[PDB]
């Protein structure tokens, strides 16, 4: 008989390992297990949808037939690890052979190399066939290559999956539509409110249980609004196709204080856990291009957002190696402000963008990108310190997608291995795409004195302390040589004023 695992990010009834299951005689086994429990930053609301979402399919196995044997948090029994819970199963079903479908984190991977040894029995790890490339395909595509870059391999997975494709030529004459998806936008209060989904009895109970046994979490637990069954996942995709898509790219990075969701689709917590599949999302996208509901230009970006780079984030991941967390370009050592955690700032834009982030474990890409990244970016932070907060704050978090949106896109701690510029920016971008500037105390135009807003002296403090780094990347030509005909005393003066603000930094770290 065979124990067939199943992980809490693999939450489908077609997942790999389910094929060829005796429903008679196997047994599918899910377990909580958490092993970074003592770490606080985990989003509370994170940690109730993992559970509930889990006890969910749980039940939607049975439904279908399916033997389950399942492990909660709060047993008394909970052996705390996959190797101690798999051990615990072998002794309850004596299964001849394990299947488990290859897991999302490097470290879950190897772990789960030495069950054969460990137990004496065989296990047969397969590959996760959610994932158009596999990671031999990804590994020969980049040797090929010698410049990586997200919009080759986008072209390779338009061709391989036929989306938006006429023959061999893009639908439509152009490939990439991303130059129409960049204005900033207007408040628009007739935009529809995103779905939410009232918790049921299995939540209500992973609520309270997740309140009890990890109190002083990061994160608030009011307003619990997730989808955690495969039908409401799916409610939540058609909502994103009536009400969002035709406006997806025309606002695609724009920011407003009291709008968190725009047209954004909030779908990436559900394709994360396997609640929706990748490719079925992006199929309802083009079906709704070709009905009329949405753009092109929109249809497109949309898409190229999930077999372009959350794809391509996938493939980098596994192809840069376990020590690729290690990777520091800049050589930065300065610890994560303790704000990130509080939301306690005057500069509005972090303010406003930590607190969505404290009540909903959600913020949609160019707040990840230009406000919160862009700050640690800018004040030299640790990249190390920055992949920790972003794996544990937000609810669509796995190492796999975070990881190289973190170390590669928005902190180029890689020096620019995945082929993205450096996003530094100053407050004057976050003015034009925002309104974050009109409720701040401090002023986006002014960059010396008390008034400045603190992102103009740090950007040019980020370009000249690094300049020897960075000075031959061409997107960065017009800045550096915009410094250089600035007088010496106007250099001196924007890097002692990015010294005084990273020494408020410096010293507050200095207290704990
Ligand atoms: C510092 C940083 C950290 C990030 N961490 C994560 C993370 O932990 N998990 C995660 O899923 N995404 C991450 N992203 C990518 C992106 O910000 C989120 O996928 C997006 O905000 C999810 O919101 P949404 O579902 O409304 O996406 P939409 O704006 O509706 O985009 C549609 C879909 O495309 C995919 N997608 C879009 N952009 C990206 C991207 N850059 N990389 C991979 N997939 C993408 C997601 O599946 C998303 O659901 C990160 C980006 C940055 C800059
Ligand atoms: S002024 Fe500087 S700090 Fe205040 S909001 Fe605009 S960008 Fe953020």
């Amino acid at each position: 008989s065979q124990l067939v695992l199943i992980l809490g990010d693999q939450l489908s009834p077609s997942i790999a390992a389910l094929d060829g299951v005796d429903k008679k005689q196997d047994t599918i086994v899910l377990c909580e297990v958490m092993a970074e429990a003592s770490y606080v930053g985990h989003h509370k609301k994170k940690i109730a949808f993992w559970f509930s979402a889990m006890r969910h399919f749980a039940e939607e196995l049975r439904g279908e037939g399916y033997r389950v044997r399942y492990t909660r948090i709060d047993d008394a029994d909970n052996a705390g690890s996959f190797t101690g819970e798999v051990k615990r199963a072998i002794d309850d079903l004596t299964p001849s052979r394990i299947c488990v479908t290859e897991p999302g984190e490097w470290r879950v991977r190897s772990e789960m190399d030495g069950f054969a040894g460990a137990f004496g029995i065989q296990v047969d790890i397969r590959s996760d066939r959610r994932f158009l490339s596999s990671h031999g395909e990804f590994r020969n595509w980049a040797a090929g290559r010698k410049s990586l870059t997200m919009e080759y391999f986008y072209r390779e997975m338009r061709r391989k999956t036929g989306l938006l494709m006429n023959g061999e030529q893009p639908v439509g004459g152009r490939w990439n539509f991303d130059a129409e998806n960049r204005q900033p936008a207007r408040p628009d209060l007739l935009r529809p409110k995103h779905p939410v989904f009232a918790p049921d009895k299995i939540t209500k109970e992973v609520i309270d249980t997740v309140e009890r046994l990890f109190p002083d979490n990061f994160g608030k637990l009011e307003n619990f609004g997730f989808a955690v069954t495969r039908t409401d996942a799916e409610r939540a995709l058609s909502a994103f196709i009536d009400d969002f898509l035709c406006n997806f790219g025309a606002t695609q990075d724009a920011m407003l204080q009291d709008d968190p969701n725009l047209n954004h689709s909030l779908l990436s917590f559900y394709i994360n856990c396997g609640l929706l599949d990748a490719l079925d999302v992006c199929k309802a996208a083009e079906r709704a291009y070709h009905e009329g509901g949405a753009p092109l230009n929109a249809v497109e970006g949309f898409i190229r957002q999930i077999i372009g780079w959350r794809e391509y984030m996938r493939g980098i991941y596994w192809l840069a190696g376990p020590d690729y967390v290690d990777s520091n370009f800049f050589e930065n050592d300065r610890s994560l402000p303790v704000f990130y955690w509080t939301g306690k700032t005057h500069m509005n834009c972090m303010a406003k963008v930590i607190t969505e982030t404290i009540e909903n474990a959600y913020a949609h890409h160019i707040q990840r990108l230009m406000i919160t990244g862009n700050f640690a970016l800018l004040a030299g932070i640790d990249p190390k310190a920055v992949h920790r907060w972003y794996l544990e704050v937000y609810a669509d978090a796995y190492e796999w997608v975070e990881l190289p949106n973190v170390i590669g896109m928005s902190q180029f701690a890689d020096g620019g291995f995945l082929g993205t510029k450096p996003y530094a920016a100053s407050g004057n971008y976050i003015n034009r795409m925002s309104d974050y500037c009109d409720t701040c105390r401090y002023d986006p135009k002014e960059r010396l004195g008390d008034n400045a807003c603190p992102f103009n002296a740090l950007y040019w403090d980020f370009l000249a302390r690094n300049r020897e780094k960075l000075k031959s990347n061409h997107r960065l030509a017009q800045p550096y040589a915009t410094w250089a005909r600035m007088s010496e005393d106007v250099r001196h003066d924007l890097r002692a004023k990015a010294a005084a603000f990273l020494r408020k930094l410096d010293a507050a770290a200095l207290e704990h």
